[PDB]
């Protein structure tokens, strides 16, 4: 069973039980994809850790591996290991933006 | 200290400590805001909790609860109890959409 959610003039149809909301909201998920996002050139996993005030390198494998698993993160490794969004990441990251923008906002108060 | 997200010539300012972040990632707060934000009339606890697959009474009050604490939410009492996003509320849900959209998206594979 499904929540539909009115969307302009359709419906947004999400299984609360079965999809990778649970994955983006779980804590600094959408602080991984949005840092991935940053800069200019691939991260590795210093570069991302530090990025993220206090997110333990624990719990930054732990959302990497489930955002690989998910298409949404891919690690290359190469002489050195770094970490980048896929195309599918990088659409997650362009609808996140706004909603971390106003976060911000309300942030401020 | 903050996480600085790039988003095009701006960077965003959050602070993974202290920002309403927190409560939008934890289970349910984002179909909440979501499902609160359907229909055309002001919603009870059951229209609410009905529309959710699976979310508890327990769970959903609790949300409810932090959500009107953040402003993001408001309870009127009449004769009957109903629910709304304040203006802040559907501001987010505005920018939420888009994103599970995508997720809907993401979940078809």
């Amino acid at each position: 069973s499904n929540a539909m959610l009115r969307y302009g003039d359709t419906e947004i149809c999400i299984d609360p039980s079965e999809s990778v909301l649970h994955l983006l909201g779980k804590k600094y998920t959408m602080l991984i994809i949005s840092v991935l996002g940053n800069g200019s050139t691939r991260q590795n996993f210093n570069d991302i850790r530090s990025s993220i005030p206090g997110i333990s390198s624990t719990i930054l494998s732990r959302r990497i591996k489930d955002l690989i698993d998910s298409g949404l993160v891919e690690r290359r490794s190469g002489q050195i290991t770094t970490y980048a969004l896929t195309e599918k990441g990088m659409n997650v990251r362009n609808s996140l933006m706004p909603l971390l923008q106003y976060i911000s906002v309300l942030d401020r108060n």
